[PDB]
């Protein structure tokens, strides 16, 4: 018997403003770090770039008509770092704050509930050229001037913010893949600006303690739950190491303040673990959040590996289903495809269940409330005769995630709220505009920029019936 | 490259009294519930029980004897509280403290270090009969008058102490099962009785630290890591469920002074979570201990369970490989045969990778120092003429879990030391004497005392050149 979401649930939907803003030169934004990334040729698919996006900085009152129309309670976006300061540190630009105002009061004018993200990835290239960006502890005075701007301008009216949105992914992508900004294939590196951002993220959670006293802040985590190929005891301590060394690494020092200790031991055999000053810890253990942000998507099954095996494997780009290979690091763990679950064509994992398990595992581990700040199906969709996107796979993937979230409050987890990726189709960082993951559709592709018109998708309809019934009907 | 053996590790073995000191009725002491429980019919393997057990009570002189010849460099033992206090809660019994006493000064005067074990399952049958022992919150005050009487009487020549051995064993087993007594099998009761040892557990952890302000104490967890039988989610998902159920339920009290949510909550839902008091978790949580202890000897593999599932299963008393079956909560999870490893006869995993697992697992969720407070292998032993006993398959398991703890040092785990199980062959609570975990055999059996003589097996001899060589020679 399962408990109903209680009636204050917010039901949301997620964007990041690269992906969807464009006006990349308007009213005074600065360069930001992808504006220049994604303009040199080779990195992203068919040369896709975020000039234009899907224009919401222009098309935003019709955006957030549709989320009124769908019934949305609540809308998570993240601010443009280089349009508040286009230098980074220098002076405020007050078009750029002038934007977000008019969006959140847009927002609340239809009784959406805003949640602010911080950072999605975006730091202005002003403050790598000045000094590295998250390689330098200057980045951390600069962020929390940022942070304590928008703090100022908009806490009376936002509740709930996100400090850093997925910074697993934007350092290890970063620093140690070379696939995002600043292309850089450094472990030594990647550490010591994860180790900066975990200061910057803890900086700005101090002064928002401050500034908006009555609102809810936490960061939100790339969270893939590991999980061991059998009960081999091999395998089942690579998924110790796995869990610990993708997971741990970032939850423990968001709600702990501390690096798990047998990964830093890892690291420092190697040289690689990140350069520690007097106030470090002090600094990152009086941070406590509200909750833990959640972006979820699919779990990682993992098995022993050698300490000859394998290391980067072969990320999947095309959508040609198999063409991914085992990542793994050599001594402590490999990925291995998981036989009791599908995959999409990208080889993303389809298992609703460990959205459950990773959600009960936070709980049980740091017994923090949790936003859902993403989760999503990307697929192709095909605009048919009279404006009719029949996306049954979308809804599919939503519904089972929404079911096993119902489960996951029974067994006891404080879920505060779900936001679906994404409300509108956006840009994909690399793969371009083919790979949807909207309820309503964006009238362009990766060739023709066409007019961006928007126009709903069968999954629209599916998740407005959902808030309508407060999750009772799915 | 492993990490050694740091230079104070304690090297140790260990016993519990009823299982080894015989002289249930001499020189004052009172009944203990194991006293009454074990005569009664069909209780205990041929009526076995510990009238004289291996008779280490008069024979203790020889016994550490030969702890100096092995070298031992920690003996672990529990006090009777029967002899100490003989109706539990009255006036204390000298001759009772006088033979500890005599014991701590035997060990001392052979530079062997005492570990004392306060609870190991013989609370006085006075108390079972004033007030039902466990059940009542009058033994936390009477659990305390008999702590204090040994922590001023020993405090200053015993550093290390062990509160309640194994309270998940005595507790289910005692309430659950009803295989110890009291014989009770109800759940309710089990999980009232449970919170009032917690209570008593931090009750005198809370006293020691005013009583023995530079000793180091910690409860002693039967701890049976938990694997999922594969990456299944339903079967990922059962083992959270385990590993809470089973494991965190204690271990997060003995830390954190908290129960996990998600446990608490199905026990709710059943009209079985305990009642709590005001000021109870103030005092679990204010009651920090310096180490976490751990029985080990298996891990455990588990499944999915339907909701009307595996309950009960047989256990393996007899010694014929193959008995067991799945034993289980329904809806939550049941166990399975690990396929990846050897079991004893008695159908006991032989995992000592899962030892290094579960030492990780303890670290990377607490921080907590460990020390093993058991480990050992239990099988028949040949006595051959000439007194030799070849017992390659003991050495074997021993050698293969104290290797799986240096790579845990070498991870990071701080263990403090290793206490074999046992250091002579004693009676096992139900199984009789065959099984026999020793060191040093004792000539006995289910049916004759015989001369109870004491013969060194090849294991004391292996175990003493681990101990000279500080565990560079295994
Ligand atoms: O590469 P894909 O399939 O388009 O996935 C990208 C999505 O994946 C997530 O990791 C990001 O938080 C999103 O910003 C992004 O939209
Ligand atoms: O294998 P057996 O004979 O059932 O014994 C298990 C042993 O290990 C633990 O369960 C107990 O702490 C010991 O007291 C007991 O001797």
């Amino acid at each position: 018997h399962l408990k109903p979401f209680p009636p204050e649930f917010l039901w949301g939907a997620a964007s990041a403003a690269y992906q969807v803003e464009g006006a990349w030169n308007e009213d005074g934004k600065g360069l930001s770090v992808w504006d220049v990334f994604a303009k040199q040729p080779g990195r992203t698919f068919k040369g896709t770039n975020g000039d234009v996006a899907v224009d919401h900085y222009h098309r935003y009152q019709e955006d957030v008509a549709l989320m009124a129309e769908m019934g949305l309670k609540a809308y998570r976006f993240s601010v443009s770092w280089s349009r508040v300061f286009p230098d980074g540190n220098g002076a405020v630009n007050e078009k750029g704050l002038d934007f977000y105002d008019r969006l959140i009061e847009e927002l609340r004018n239809h009784g959406i509930e805003p949640i602010v993200t911080l950072y999605h990835w975006d730091v202005p290239q002003a403050l790598m050229d000045a000094y590295g960006a998250w390689e330098s502890r200057r980045i951390i005075d600069d962020f929390d001037r940022y942070a304590v701007t928008l703090f100022q301008r908009f806490g009376d009216r936002v509740k709930y913010w996100v400090t850093l949105n997925e910074q697993n992914i934007f350092i290890s992508f970063g620093y140690r893949l070379g696939l995002h900004p600043p292309g850089v294939k450094d472990m030594k590196r990647m550490y010591e600006a994860n180790h900066i951002a975990n200061l910057a993220n803890a900086k700005v959670i101090q002064s928002f303690r401050h500034y908006v006293p009555d609102g809810k802040i936490g960061p939100s985590f790339a969270y893939s739950p590991m999980y061991p190929y059998d009960s081999r005891p091999e395998n089942v301590l690579a998924f110790e190491n796995a869990e610990e060394f993708q997971n741990h690494w970032w939850m423990d020092v968001y709600a702990w303040g501390m690096y798990p200790q047998a990964a830093w031991n890892y690291l420092e055999s190697q040289g690689l673990e990140p350069t520690v000053a007097p106030g470090d810890w002090e600094l990152l253990q009086a941070a406590k959040p509200d909750f833990m942000g959640v972006n979820y998507y699919q779990t990682t099954t993992v098995e022993h590996n050698p300490p000859d095996g394998v290391g980067e494997g072969v990320m999947n780009t095309t959508g040609k289903k198999g063409t991914s290979t085992s990542s793994g690091i050599p001594g402590l763990f490999k990925t291995v495809r998981n036989p009791h679950v599908d995959t999409t064509n990208w080889d993303w994992a389809i298992d609703p269940v460990g959205l459950r398990i990773g959600l009960r595992r936070i709980a049980n581990r740091y017994q923090l409330p949790i936003l859902i700040t993403e989760n999503g199906l990307g697929e192709f969709d095909t605009l048919e005769p009279g404006d009719i996107v029949n996306d049954d796979y979308r809804i599919d993937y939503l519904r089972r995630h929404v079911q096993e979230i119902q489960r996951a409050i029974t067994d006891g987890v404080d879920v505060l709220g779900y936001c679906a990726w994404s409300f509108t189709d956006l840009l994909s960082w690399l793969n371009g505009y083919q790979k949807r993951y909207g309820f309503v559709y964006v009238n362009r592709d990766d060739e023709s920029e066409k007019d961006l018109r928007r126009i709903k998708k069968k999954s629209f309809y599916w998740y407005q019936r959902v808030i309508e019934t407060n999750g009772a009907e799915l």
